[PDB]
């Protein structure tokens, strides 16, 4: 039940993070985020990964640091 | 008192321009509409085009990519 009203918290977050300038998509780091937890992986590399992903994630986009990140 | 007066002399002439503006003026937005709508076309090039169209549609001017993803 706590996961269930911290679910629903971002759930509105959801909402305005939509509205709030307009919806890209599902957020495409989102689905980097679901297809990181389906391909494979060895424990090393996944945790690489999602280290790697966070650090993309609190970045501007648009960055030169970001257009190298998102294609590793 | 100036500050209020700048906001609003400030909005009214953009508001004024845009009343000037019919077809949201030049409004190559939906010319580029047109110009996906009337031609070919394929199914996952026909959902490239949207989001290209989509991501122009957010953005308007000051960054390079909104005239990137218009040449593109």
């Amino acid at each position: 039940d706590t996961n269930q009203r911290e679910y629903y918290l971002r759930e509105q977050m959801k909402a305005i993070q939509k509205e709030l300038g307009g919806e890209d998509g599902l957020s495409d780091l989102e689905a980097l985020r679901k297809k990181i937890e389906e391909v494979g992986m060895p424990e090393a590399v996944k945790t690489k990964a999602l280290k790697e992903l966070d650090r993309l994630e609190r970045m501007q986009q648009g960055s030169p640091e970001a257009t190298v990140a998102r294609t590793y």
